[PDB]
């Protein structure tokens, strides 16, 4: 089972997967880690792992259509049996959606159909949330509109900073992502009339309960 | 609990209301009709029933504004807890759906997202569909845009006319649309953050599954 990783910045969820698969957790392999930036310090955690690195910087293209394409040309060279998006900054192309349609992972950093975007933590705590959270969720062109997977809630109490929450969600995430992956991996994870199933059975609108 | 009906045709839909009202499926009343034509049989039916029925013609306005503006005042004499349309050929401005939010109620000949709009079973014969359906929703300004409640399902078989597949989808509406109103009724169904809620649970894109 081969993994292609996307990332842009620390990779921590990278790392969650990257140990997963070394217990067999998942069954699989991370068998390349891509980034849109050079410095991304997962680049450095795929290296030591002795994982393939890879990096496109979108100022070398001239159209985002450009971009996917070559990102697709490279990450196919891999043979993926799932991508995930651990941290990818950059929003992708309803072609390269297409590509990988129930193949294509993501974590997003709130508790969907809350705060799609960017900022997460920062709404959730100026709004006044008493919980939040991360979702996990398959890609569909939607800005994290695709089906929710599994979701890790975490309390909100007074006096927890933006970083505190973040942090508290972080250790949620690097549960549920390398979990999912797994229920990928063993072919019980799928999605069709864009919907998420877990051994079979339809998933709520926001995962697994 | 007030029910007021907008109409356009026949209004079998609205039929099955006020039978549903009859024998307390729903555990209120039919309090008035409106039609934008004056033709309309579902008037005939109402008046029947000694409901109180209105017309508002469009020539009579001279703008889409002030129409929906009388028609907010007239529809208002009956304090309405909910106003459903069935069959109401007629688009309505934002300050009316605004005026109705979260209480606004209309049944979609179509499995939407698919076939927003007029022509839904032609194209769904055309575009040889192998199921064809129904859709409750709340009513938003995007034209059947709205969150979904509740579908029903129908079966295309080679054979079936287009008239065939109508009348199989109506008995289909003359079952959903008073359950779905029957819900509201009881405080079951609600509408906030632009979503479709059920028993405090969220429905999916599909409506309850
Ligand atoms: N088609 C598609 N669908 C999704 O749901 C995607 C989901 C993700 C991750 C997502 C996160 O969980 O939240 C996410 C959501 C938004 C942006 C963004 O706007 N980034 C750029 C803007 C556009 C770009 O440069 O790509 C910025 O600098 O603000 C970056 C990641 C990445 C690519 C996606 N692509
Ligand atoms: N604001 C609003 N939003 C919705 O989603 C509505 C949904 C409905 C029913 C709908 C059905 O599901 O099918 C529906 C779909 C299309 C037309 C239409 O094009 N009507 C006019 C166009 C303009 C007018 O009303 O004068 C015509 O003569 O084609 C009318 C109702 C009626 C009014 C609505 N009003
Ligand atoms: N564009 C994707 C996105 O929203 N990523 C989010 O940023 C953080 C980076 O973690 P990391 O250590 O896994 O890189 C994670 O919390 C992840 O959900
Ligand atoms: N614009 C509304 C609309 O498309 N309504 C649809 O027209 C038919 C009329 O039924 P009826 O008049 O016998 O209830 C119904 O099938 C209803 O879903």
């Amino acid at each position: 089972m081969n993994i292609v990783v996307l990332i842009s910045g620390n990779g921590s969820n990278l790392q969650a997967i990257i140990d997963a698969c070394k217990t067999n957790k998942i069954k699989g392999t991370v068998r390349a880690v891509f980034s849109n930036k050079a410095d991304a310090f997962g680049l450095e955690r795929a290296r030591q792992a002795g994982i393939a690195t890879h990096t496109l910087i979108a100022s070398a293209f001239d159209s985002r259509e450009a971009y996917d394409r070559e990102l697709i040309h490279e990450i196919d060279m891999y043979a993926p049996d799932v991508v995930v998006l651990a941290g990818f900054m950059r929003i992708l192309s309803p072609a390269f959606v297409s590509h990988y349609a129930g193949r294509l992972l993501n974590i997003h950093p709130s508790l969907l159909p809350k705060y799609p975007g960017l900022h997460t933590h920062r709404q959730a705590l100026e709004n006044g949330d008493e919980e939040h959270g991360t979702s996990v969720h398959f890609v569909t062109d939607e800005l994290d509109g695709g089906p929710v997977i599994l979701q890790a809630k975490v309390p909100v109490f007074a006096g927890d900073s933006e970083d505190d929450i973040t942090a508290r969600v972080q250790t949620q995430e690097h549960a549920i992502y390398p979990l999912v992956i797994s229920w990928f991996a063993d072919g019980r994870l799928k999605m069709h009339e864009n919907a998420a199933w877990l051994d079979g059975q339809r998933l709520p609108p926001q995962g697994y309960a």
